């Protein structure tokens, strides 16, 4: 089997991407944030505290003839941005772009934190990291991809995110028209539960390539590119007027500035992020200062190849017995 679904930016700056997901019988369609850096599929629901719902579409398990409460199971998750959610667990039928999994664990939120409430465009998360990170207790549950994998034509999914435009998540096949050149594959460590890999280095603009190992995670759920402070300082030093602002929480730059590209290495191959992918718009409404899309990972504990990096590539998440990651230009 295969599936193919379009993913759409939530706003004009690509602050996140949402993908429609059919849950239950009859289908209830929710727009979920596909997140290769976490492993829970959770949704706003009829069980979510009423004051914490503000415009999201909810899943109502009592209206799904295929839903079954998973006895004794609860979940509770805390994310890198300080947000959180928690609740109980149903199994139900879940379809993405024509690919159907029966008995998928659907984590129904009883509580969500303020950031989730305040974002009316995201109805929940669909985690695509490794199932070892799933938070369901006392019996850990599998991701949508893990449940689907054996049925897929090939045990892979691909992310093809657009810059200020929709893109595509495919399951079970590689669309050879979606990229140029070849796909270069690179080793993955699953020891932290992430699609963790080692980039071979970077270049800024037209500068020469610096060979240096950068360990980080391929994360569709993170908006920006978070890298070591040395790398980030070298990038912003090439942007006239850019500065790190402790009040804003990162590097900012004059909104009209010409941003250089940023290149990262995948083995001997190179992925070039165009400069305008690095522009996240005014720091506050009406400001002449803009927020940068490459920021220091100091304090995170891990480097994150988020959407700023991934949207410059066609990315293969290869779930073979020994997982690997593939990157192609496009
Ligand atoms: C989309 C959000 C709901 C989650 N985010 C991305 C997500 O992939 C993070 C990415 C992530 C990963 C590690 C450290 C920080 C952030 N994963 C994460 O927090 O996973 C949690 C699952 O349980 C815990 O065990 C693993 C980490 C925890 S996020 O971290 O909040 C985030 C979102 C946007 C940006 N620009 C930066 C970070
Ligand atoms: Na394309």
């Amino acid at each position: 089997s295969t599936g193919s679904a379009t993913t759409t930016p939530i706003d004009s700056l690509d602050d996140a991407y949402i993908t429609p997901v059919q849950i239950g019988t009859p289908a209830q369609t929710l727009n979920l944030d596909f997140d290769t850096g976490s492993s829970d599929l959770w949704v706003f629901s009829s069980e979510t505290t009423a004051s914490e719902v503000d415009g999201q579409t909810i899943y109502t398990p009592s209206k799904s003839t295929t839903a079954k409460l998973l006895s004794g199971a609860t979940w509770s998750i805390s994310y890198g941005d300080g947000s959180s959610s928690s609740g109980d667990v149903y199994t139900d039928t879940v379809s993405v772009g024509g690919l159907t999994v029966t008995g998928q664990a659907v984590e129904s939120a009883k509580k969500v934190s303020s950031s989730f409430t305040e974002d009316s465009t995201i109805d929940g998360l669909l985690g695509l990291a490794f199932s070892t990170l799933n938070t369901v207790s006392p019996t850990q549950q599998k991701t949508f991809f893990d449940n689907a994998k054996a049925s897929l034509d090939s045990p892979v999914f691909t992310a093809d995110l657009g810059y200020h435009a929709p893109g595509t998540y495919n399951f079970g096949f590689i669309d050879t028209t979606a990229y140029t050149g070849s796909i270069t594959y690179t080793a993955v460590s699953t020891k932290q539960g992430f699609w963790e890999w080692t980039s071979t280095g970077y270049a800024v603009g037209s500068g020469t390539f610096k060979s240096t190992s950068i360990d980080g995670i391929a994360d569709t759920g993170t908006t920006l590119l978070y890298l070591p402070a040395t790398v980030v300082s070298a990038y912003w030093a090439q942007v006239s007027g850019a500065k790190s602002s402790s009040s804003v929480g990162g590097y900012v730059f004059p909104c009209s500035a010409t941003l250089p590209s940023f290149t990262f290495g995948v083995g001997s191959a190179r992925i070039v992020i165009p400069g305008d992918y690095i522009d996240f718009g005014p720091i506050s409404t009406g400001s002449s200062s803009c927020f940068g899309g490459i920021q220091s990972s100091a304090g995170i504990g891990i480097n994150i190849f988020g959407d700023v990096a991934l949207k410059a590539a066609f990315v293969v998440f290869n779930g073979a017995t020994t997982p690997t990651l593939g990157f192609a230009s496009k």
